[PDB]
């Protein structure tokens, strides 16, 4: 049994809700929240900008030190950093950004990072300002992630479309 409330069950391991990921993290304090990161961990906008704002910029300060030591992530890659006031840990995952011309096949590699964590609160990778089709992102999630994932969808309209169209 866990804390997550109000989710629709899509599969054995994937659950979805129309919710503010920031507000959901604040309520649940999950072990892992996933950030929709870029390779520079520059949390300007989208999910990343919202998560970082909710940490009062402490996520960005920590991320800048991580990059200064380790250099950029790979597209499809991840790192584990603090969850600050939102979660125990934040898994920063880089999905491909279609608005930069990145290979959408890297979306599966991105979701494979979730399998290193038994339970996660996450957004749909490469959705929103990363330019991918969220329906496709949900399909790759279901077909890749084997651990228990609780997906938060920002738009109510999009949430309803993802549920109605789910095979
Ligand atoms: O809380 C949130 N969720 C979000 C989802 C997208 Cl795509 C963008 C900004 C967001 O801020």
């Amino acid at each position: 049994v866990n804390s997550f409330s109000g989710y629709l069950k899509l599969t054995d391991n994937v659950y979805i809700k129309n919710a503010d990921i920031v507000e959901e993290a604040k309520k649940v304090k999950p072990t892992v929240v996933v950030n929709a990161a870029n390779v520079y961990l520059k949390h300007g906008g989208g999910v990343a900008g919202a998560l970082n704002k909710a940490t009062n910029n402490a996520m960005q300060v920590e991320s800048d030190d991580y990059i200064a030591t380790n250099g950029p992530l790979k597209v499809g890659g991840s790192c584990v950093l603090s969850g600050h006031n939102l979660a125990k840990h934040c898994l920063h995952v880089v999905g491909p950004n279609v608005n930069k011309g990145e290979d959408i096949q890297l979306l599966k590699s991105a979701y494979e990072n979730f399998n290193q964590h038994e339970v996660l609160l996450a957004p749909l990778l490469s959705a929103g300002i990363f330019g991918a089709d969220p329906i496709h992102s949900l399909r790759v999630c279901v077909d890749t992630v084997r651990t228990n994932v609780y997906l938060a969808v920002f738009d109510k309209n999009l949430y309803d479309k993802l549920v109605s169209s789910f095979l």
